[PDB]
Order: structure tokens, then sequence, then C-alpha cells
């Protein structure tokens, strides 16, 4: 009655799907080289998860580095369709669920038309990537972004820009955050878009609203067509609010498990990755 998983990278294997590049004037072959390393590590991690009992995994945004950028030198969709299909075959064969979580700077509900143009490009890339992997229970987790003085207007601007976006909506799920948007405010936009809700337990402890963890889950689990999804973390005792601890505490598992209205998929985000549960 619980499925586990960790994001981006594996510490034991030293494998990561999130390599990026910095040198200026990147060549085609410098980019292909890093994409290959990320894709090789994706397979390495999927096969590891099969051996070690992990159903969930989040693919790094930098799997194909700068893929959403107009300056991406080649057709990654053509160059990697065959291998991403081969990778997703393994994933389904293992019965693994794949997801992607774009950073907090991906902001479709921005008042800035230049920032929205970037965010949508990154979202179209992620959804397309999930399509090429054949992740049909695949998830595209996203925060509602900034507030910019007016919270009510920013939320409707978020819904307007994203509802044009059929392929993105096939995977999109909305998540509550530490700062601006709680579960009930996220439920608003989720029903307004016809998408599910991911409850981040740490983000809900920091930013509850008027719902206990038990009731936020009972309100979110109905929004799922398949198996409901949760984001579990622990507050780092030394760092700022929202920062994740190396390992998830026993007590934080205790409150999640004593709150579930039914079986769920748990995305565990600790600093220790697969060593952090």
């Amino acid at each position: 009655m619980i499925r586990l998983g960790y994001p981006c990278e594996n510490l034991t294997l030293g494998a990561t799907t999130n390599r990026t590049l910095r040198l200026a004037h990147l060549t085609e072959e410098r980019v292909r080289e890093k994409a290959a390393e990320n894709l090789r590590d994706l397979e390495r991690i999927l096969r590891f998860n099969a051996d070690h009992g992990f159903a969930l995994f989040r693919i790094g945004q930098h799997l194909i580095p700068f893929a959403s950028h107009p300056l991406f030198p080649y057709d990654w969709e053509g160059a990697y369709e065959e291998e991403l299909a081969r990778l997703g075959a393994l994933a389904r064969a293992f019965g693994q669920r794949l997801s992607m979580h774009p950073g907090q700077y991906v902001n479709p509900g921005s008042p800035d038309p230049e920032v929205v143009e970037r965010s949508l490009a990154e979202l179209r890339y992620s959804a397309r990537l999930l399509s090429l992997i054949g992740a049909e229970d695949g998830v595209l987790v996203l925060h509602l972004g900034g507030a910019y003085g007016e919270k009510g207007k920013a939320l409707r601007r978020f819904v307007e820009n994203l509802r044009g976006e059929e392929e993105v909506l096939r995977y999109l799920a909305l998540e509550n955050d530490e700062r601006l948007w709680n579960v009930e405010e996220v439920l608003k936009a989720a029903e307004a878009l016809g998408v599910p809700v991911v409850v981040d337990t740490l983000h809900h402890a920091l930013n509850p609203g008027r719902l206990p963890l038990e009731e936020a889950l009972r309100l979110a689990f109905p929004t799922w067509r398949g198996r409901p999804r949760v984001h579990l973390a622990s507050q780092d005792p030394k760092k700022r609010p929202g920062a994740h601890a190396f390992r998830v505490t026993r007590e934080d598992w205790e409150r999640l498990l004593s709150a579930l209205p039914g079986p769920a998929d748990v995305m565990v985000e600790a600093k220790g990755k697969e060593q952090g549960l």
C-alpha cells in the first residue's frame, strides 16, 4: 500500500540525469556527448530501481541539455526517439512510474510575456519527452509560481496560458508550496484546468491553510484517474524553511502513513536521494 521513489540522481551508482554545460559556444558534439551520458545513466538508474524495489523516478530537466531553447543545434526528437522508446519500454516492463519537476523559475502565470514564453517552451519539452518515453501514467509536477502583488489575477493568468496546451495537460499535476499556494488554493486551479493535485507534505506543514494533512489528502486523492501521488520530505534542522534534510525522519513517515485515505505513490525528496529514506 506504498510505492517509493527518488528524484534525478543516484548516489551509490554515482549516476545522474541532470548534467548541464557552461562553456561558451557549445558545439553540437559537446551537447550530444552530455545527452548520451544522461541517457545512459537513466537506463542505469531504471535497472537499479528494478533490483532495489523503487517504482518511482523523476527525470532531471537537463536530460537533454537546453532542449527547450531555440538555439538547440539539432533535432533531439528525431535523434533520440528510438532510445527514449527503448528506455520507456524498460520502465513499463519494470512497472515504473516516471515524472518531471520543472524548477520554480518556470512560471506560466507570469506578468512578463518573455518569461511566459520560456516557461511554456520548457513545459512543451518535458511533456514531449514524456510522450517519447511512453510514460502514460507519467506526471508533470508544477508549482503555481509567483503572486506579484495580486494573487487572484496571477492564478487566472496561470490557467489562461496553460489550457491552450493539450500535450502538457496530458501529464500536468499541480503542487502546493511553502510560500504562496496551499492545497486548497492549488485545488482551485487544478479543478479549473482538469488536472490532479500533488500534496507536498513538508510544503503543507510550512503552509497549511485551514486543512490538516489528513483532509488535504482526502481532498486531493479523488483528483487522480490512476494512483494518487505524494511528495515527501523533511525540514533540514540547520537550514532555511523548505530546505530538505539528508534523510527523511521516522516521524515524518509516521504522519504520512497515518494520514493516507488509501494506497499512494510517494516521491521521496531527501538530499541523500535513494539513501535518504
